């Protein structure tokens, strides 16, 4: 639907993020033309957030819990599950499909 | 995480006569940075100016407010914290995890008028 997850590197296949859990990921976002618009990897600063509570775009809220701990995957997100038709120009153009590289580094106190 | 709205720093003056009005198509070279100084976006690095209509909501609120305050050829820095929607406090972030974004802006053109 609005977001598809495609695995790249498997995790422990046991620990999955649940609602309320605080998740720690390293990511890179790209538009459909292949150009990068944001990356935590470039800053060497992993991003931390609660995941079941709509604190991020739906693409992350739905996609991330489908990953296991230590998994690397690519989240392909429609504008609907993303920043919509408005977007956030010039940072993110309107009606943009987002392709994230995502690495789940931690779930609560797991790592 | 203190800032609110838009703060405009004047770096270098333009011609001081030609300001973008509502509906004008504007040419801009910009660099986006975080509060710590990290660069996350740049039209300069793409060697191609960002072109958009101004004052019609085709860019974020902070830009529609800040850009018409510049004259043709002006260099300025826009410290922007969205009041509503994506990127604002209480909303899902555009650049996780921030709300205040800083834009170095050079007004290169107003319609067919070039600096």
């Amino acid at each position: 639907m609005g977001v598809t997850k495609e695995l790249k590197s498997p995790g422990n296949g046991v620990d999955f993020p649940k609602k309320g859990d605080f998740v720690t990921i390293h990511y890179t976002g790209r538009l459909t033309d292949g150009s990068k618009f944001d990356s935590s990897v470039d800053r060497n600063e992993p991003f931390q957030t609660q995941i079941g509570t709509g604190r991020v775009i739906k693409g992350w809220d739905e996609g991330v819990p489908q990953m296991s701990l230590g998994e690397k995957a690519v989240l392909t997100i429609t504008p609907d599950y993303g920043y919509g038709a408005r977007g956030f120009p010039p940072v993110i153009p309107g009606n943009s499909t987002l392709i994230f590289e995502v690495e789940l580094l931690g779930i609560n106190n797991k790592r």
